[PDB]
């Protein structure tokens, strides 16, 4: 006999995933296999990092100027993190934001990925039975990260295509009211900026409306800016930290302490296996609580050392960002154009590793049953693994998310060809 | 406007140290740290190996680069190679008397993480776990903070070397019922922190039978299994199952779990390598999904799988580690008796459970706090008061010996002797 969490509290949407695993596509021996376009991973700039590693072997050698510091690292288990790394991190975060804002390293707490940061924040801001508002459509992983062990609930703030899925004052108010009706105390709004799965940076207008709503309701604002480094085209990416500055919110504003940021190196630098997440808050109480909670998911000191060396190289960071935006824009343009050669268009995006594509016109009907229908035809007949919009809780059937940053151009082309032949009927 | 969770000061000794740390050169009268359970005894063996085997830490596997491959590795089942090296090392520690299935092993970011995840998997909020007293003070945070689970003590006393008793178990179980807490299991540290003793076969059988009798779980935190430097032999709970003839047909066979970590034996706490081992498929699956909130860095998993795959190194590290640890413990134990102070006879760990009851102005905890302060402020040593570990009798202290140069240990022993005067 185990706990509720381990048993009856531990779907149709993994159909493409399992179908893919069973028949993975292969350039040579399985050219008709399923192509993976449902994995948000960035494999575009590993050459830049491999190159740097080759010219800078000391980092990964437990060294510092011909000096071994192995023993020192092996012993480092301070929940405040390696100072050098926290400094390099805060600088990198600033550089991503074009140095428009600066971060205090002491308000930054490292976690084993954003997955960890996501949950820890919830543990810090809400008790079981309370709720957090999240704009729809959203990262399906939130349904596990934010609620599994926290007992916290998610109330959706619905967005529709009528306005490019932007956040609305009416949607916010309505979501807040839906929570009250259910007798759930709203503790905050969690936003993904840039957005997964939309692929769009949040507008200043949306940000101001959020800040004012959060200020109005007296709740928190968590900005998951894990994709902040993948904004490859205008409009410019606006970090919530910038908006505070621009709305003239100094530490005298009450809201100034209710705005937090979540970040990670998994999506921009493509290092998900290294488990580097971070929490940033202006509230000392949250930093302290989150710092103690990070003990359940500390970042390997070996990794913290490697990355502090890497991220301390301003020549590399500056160049990685520029090269990463270049390669990502090129790639998105490719997918977007190949998609329209099939008559399919996408939500106009400027960030992320995926496109939110519009396939409503292919729906035999404007129902989610019709969307599941289309999705299956794509899985079984076109042999592509893509994500159905309903997976992300989209309110209108027919939208899909397709990734482009972890596929060789040749494969992307193949997928686009298969799509075109299929649409042909 | 935060959660209840976002809103135990024995850290006194800790603060004073940080403020006034002892130093060989500019602060010879500073406070000496003897309250930190860390093993700094064999880093030379590891540094040596790293030097002769540079490929491991180079994101290289047979002259080729696997950086991208590792950078992308985020499977919550862990790197297969590492899980194999780990299970072999665990077997080797237990003198190959038991073998572990790598698929029943789930990696976590330290034992701290493994501790909590196990609680999340075995008990719901408001339920309880029994823990023998005295115990690792960290349990009070790890097992209850975010889990809402409660700890009910199974008290042990010096009358029998702080061993577990059938009467203490029964009494603890009854204290839980009285409080209307549902007991879900017993958590044991074998070898023990802070006792420094390996659990006896007798204690183990009595635990197995009690747990079997009550129909609850048995979690054996064997994080110190590799530091058992003197007999009696260390007996892993996995061995006792084998010895009590418990195959997978026993119900209890699926209610026995182990927690392990590389932080105390190999001295790698910064790398965050913990592990959960269970025979129950349901726990492994749930724990595997929970590990996503605290996965082990793929860069680290790779380095250690290379290291632990070297049977020449593992075999030699264990032997050398037991050697250096026994030498060190003997030093502290003798220097302590030259002061008239004795310790609980131990054979494992990185610390000694020392008896200083005779120094108490009173057989009270206020007296123990009295003594402890005199030791902190006058003798300038940071040691842990037994009440921190929930010891039921005042006067016991835990002092570490594995992270102090012999010269410093000597200094500490000298200061103690002068004070005892
Ligand atoms: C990919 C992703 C995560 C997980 O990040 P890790 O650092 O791999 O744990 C969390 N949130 C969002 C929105 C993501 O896209
Ligand atoms: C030191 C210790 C821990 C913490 O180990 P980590 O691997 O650093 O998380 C857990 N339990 C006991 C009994 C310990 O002594």
């Amino acid at each position: 006999m185990l706990s509720r969490n381990a048993t009856f509290n531990s779907s149709s949407y993994f159909l493409g995933w399992q179908e893919y695993e069973k028949n993975p596509y292969h350039e040579v021996h399985n050219t008709n296999g399923i192509i993976q376009m449902g994995l948000a991973e960035n494999q575009l700039c590993f050459d830049l990092l491999e190159s740097w590693l080759a010219k800078n072997p000391e980092a990964a050698a437990f060294k510092k100027n011909g000096e071994s510091i192995f023993a020192e690292l092996a012993l480092f288990q301070d929940y405040h993190g390696l100072p050098a790394f926290k400094k390099a991190m805060v600088d990198f975060m600033a550089e991503i934001r074009g140095n428009k804002v600066t971060f205090d390293p002491n308000h930054l707490v490292l976690t084993a990925g954003a997955t960890s940061a996501n949950e820890t924040f919830i543990f810090c801001l809400a008790d079981p039975g309370e709720a957090v508002l999240i704009p729809t459509p959203y990262y399906p992983g939130f349904d596990r990260d934010l609620k599994w062990r926290t007992g916290v609930e998610i109330v959706p703030i619905h967005c529709t295509s009528s306005n490019g899925f932007q956040i609305t004052e009416t949607a916010l108010e309505e979501a807040y009211q839906e929570a009250e009706k259910r007798n759930l105390r709203v503790k905050g709004v969690l936003v993904t900026n840039p957005s997964n799965p939309l692929g769009t940076t949040m507008t200043r207008n949306e940000l101001y409306l959020l800040l004012s709503f959060v200020e109005d309701k007296g709740i928190h604002l968590i900005s998951d800016e894990i994709y902040s480094g993948t904004a490859f085209s205008s409009p410019s990416f606006i970090s919530v930290m910038e908006v505070l500055k621009d709305r003239n919110c100094d530490e005298n504003s009450e809201v100034w302490q209710r705005v937090h940021v979540v970040y990670s190196l998994s999506k921009d630098l493509g290092l998900p296996g290294f488990r580097v997440g971070a929490i940033y808050s202006n509230d000392d109480m949250v930093v302290a609580a989150a710092t103690k909670m990070s003990s359940f998911g500390l970042v390997s000191s070996q990794t913290q050392h490697l990355l502090s060396a890497m991220l301390s190289d301003k020549k590399l960071t500056k160049n990685y960002i520029a090269e990463n935006h270049k390669r990502l824009k090129q790639r998105q343009k490719k997918l977007v154009s190949g998609l329209q050669k099939s008559g399919i268009s996408c939500l106009n995006g400027n960030a992320g590793l995926f496109c939110w594509v519009d396939m409503r016109h292919l729906l035999r009907s404007n129902t989610f049953e019709a969307e599941m229908e289309l999705w299956k035809k794509i899985v079984y007949e076109v042999h592509l693994n893509i994500s159905p919009g309903s997976s992300c809780h989209c309110t209108e059937p027919g939208w899909f998310r397709v990734c482009f940053a972890n596929l060789p151009e040749r494969t992307l082309d193949l997928a686009m060809q298969r799509l075109k032949a299929f649409v042909g009927e």
